[PDB]
């Protein structure tokens, strides 16, 4: 049931009841999560998105981001509304036509207009590698080995009251789970394995907000990929996964034939597993069809710690081995007050003219780009360092950069940087008060790339900036199709702008 690399994707409204409570949703492919889009490394994806939305309570416009894909030469296809495009209006379609050179791993797609992905438009995106260096570590890698973790809300995203705390109502594992309050015995997801086989489980957080503590009773997990980056094998018994992150792990079906709880404990919302909340079932072939009776430990023996991850390939770290040892070293001031986030004293409010369009129209420095103060120029062919010191309320904040992955030179909860062999990824927790999480990358992809907290509620409240990488080369590097050029006039007409 995987679709792609060339496919239609219809976006519609429908009622769904993934925890036994019915509500309307915004869906790709008629389901929550959406269908898996898949192809092989280097493929041309042609995803024609049909906007068939009619319920204004969840917005009738849309735009879809392909999270983690670099979009080199195709910045217009990246998806963030008002950064790279105007939204697609209802009754229209748009062909996201791009290539995935040099990438293979586990990705996802989601609406990138307002908080609309929280209403349901989220799904997995897998780029297989026919020559995968990790192939011999497992026997099975297919749609049945994808595990999605999602938060689900009973209140519609646009209808979350101003100044009330937002928490989810259920954790969904592969689209099913039980509500934290008024819990009913709605069906749980089942992941089926065969005794003796080894599985590449692809763990995808499609969360709008919480991080999860993910574990499988009786089993351990050997991490082999992080946000699209192959890793050295790291065996763990629990993974803390933040919004938008992905891990692949090998699961060895080496326990007695039976039923085992799969656990995903969010950092907010319901605590524990009473009534089967926060749970799914790992069932071996031949086991009785019944709920697991297993328990978690009190304390996990080998939780994932991010500094223990290292790339499988010799990726190194660009620049020099000390703070500020980059061509463009930046330190962002990340703050929250009075309901709004800010970066360097500016709260992000999406502009009327998308940033890419402003560049292609001739705005050639970042001081000329709107929103004022929210667009930072980066020079071409340069090592960039970005320090993201934590402290702003609502953390721990998972920061994400479009167009790039990056070396995580300093991670949460550990003051020691690693300039030798840190993992590279695309979404990183910036940790807690006093931390100084820091990332490095090189600028070889001209275009405006969003940088933001991936808790969608924080993005909406302004926790974002745009890196306008290599403004002078953006137009030549990113030729745009006529259909893209048509988006802004159509949106502005339909909205009387
Ligand atoms: C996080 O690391 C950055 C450097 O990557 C630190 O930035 C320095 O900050 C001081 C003032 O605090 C300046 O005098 C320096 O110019 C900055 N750059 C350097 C030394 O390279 C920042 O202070 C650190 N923040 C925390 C909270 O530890
Ligand atoms: C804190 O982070 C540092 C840097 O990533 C970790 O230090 C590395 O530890 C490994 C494993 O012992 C050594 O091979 C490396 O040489 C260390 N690198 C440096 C620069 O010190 C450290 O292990 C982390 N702390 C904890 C408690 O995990
Ligand atoms: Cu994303
Ligand atoms: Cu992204
Ligand atoms: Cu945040
Ligand atoms: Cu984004
Ligand atoms: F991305």
């Amino acid at each position: 049931a995987q679709i792609g690399p060339v496919t239609d994707l219809h976006i519609t409204n429908a009622n769904i009841s993934p925890d036994g409570f019915s509500r309307p949703a915004v869906l790709a492919g008629g389901t929550f999560p959406g269908p898996t889009i898949a192809g092989n490394t280097g493929d041309n994806f042609q995803i024609t998105v049909f906007n068939d939305l009619t319920d204004p309570s969840m917005l009738t416009d849309t735009s879809i981001h392909w999270h983690g894909l670099f979009q080199k030469g195709t910045n217009w296809a990246d998806g963030p509304a008002f950064v790279t495009q105007c939204p697609i209006i209802t009754g229209q379609s748009f062909d996201y036509n791009f290539n995935v050179p040099g990438q293979a791993g586990t990705f996802w797609y989601h609406s990138h207009l307002s908080t609309q992905y929280c209403d349901g438009l989220r799904g997995p995106f897998v780029v297989y590698d026919p020559n995968d260096p990790n192939a011999s570590l497992y026997d099975v890698d297919d749609d049945t080995t994808i595990i999605t973790l999602a938060d689900w809300y009973h209140t519609l995203a646009q209808q979350e009251p101003i100044g009330a705390a937002i928490t989810a109502d259920a954790t969904l594992i592969n689209g099913l789970g039980r509500s934290f309050t008024n819990t009913t015995a709605s069906p749980l997801s089942v992941i089926t394995v065969q005794s003796g086989k080894r599985y590449r489980m692809r763990l995808v957080s499609i969360s709008c907000d919480p991080n999860y503590l993910f574990s499988i009773d009786g089993h351990d997990m050997t991490i082999i990929e992080v946000d699209g980056v192959n890793s050295q094998q790291l065996t763990v018994d629990q993974i803390q996964i933040f919004a938008a992150q992905r891990y692949s792990f090998v699961l060895n079906a080496n326990q007695p034939v039976g039923n085992y709880w799969i656990r995903a404990q969010p950092n907010s919302g319901g605590q524990g597993f009473d009534g089967g909340i926060n749970s799914a079932i790992l069932r071996y072939e031949g086991a009785t069809v019944e709920d697991p009776t297993t328990t978690a430990p009190t304390t996990f023996s080998n939780p994932l710690v991010e500094t223990d991850l290292h790339p499988l390939a010799d990726l190194g770290v660009p620049g020099q081995p000390f703070r500020g040892g980059a061509d463009d070293p930046l330190v962002l001031n990340l703050a929250f007050a009075n309901g709004r986030f800010s970066i360097d004293g500016v709260s992000f409010v999406p502009p009327t003219v998308p940033v890419l369009l402003q560049i292609l129209s001739g705005a050639q420095n970042a001081q000329d780009l709107l929103p004022a103060g929210s667009v930072i120029s980066l020079p071409s062919n340069s090592v960039i360092e970005v320090a993201l010191p934590a402290g702003a309320a609502g953390g721990p904040h998972p920061f994400h950069l479009h167009g790039h992955n990056f070396a995580v030179v300093q991670s949460a909860n550990n003051a020691t940087p690693n300039y030798v062999n840190p993992i590279w990824r695309d979404t990183v927790s910036i940790g807690g008060t006093g931390d100084n999480v820091t990332i490095r990358f090189t600028t070889n992809n001209p275009g405006p790339w969003f940088l933001h907290c991936h808790i969608d509620w924080h993005l909406e409240a302004g926790f974002a900036i745009v890196f306008a990488e290599d403004i002078p080369d953006t137009a030549s590097a990113n030729p745009v199709p006529q259909a893209w050029s048509d988006l802004c006039p159509a949106y502005d007409q339909a909205h009387n702008i």
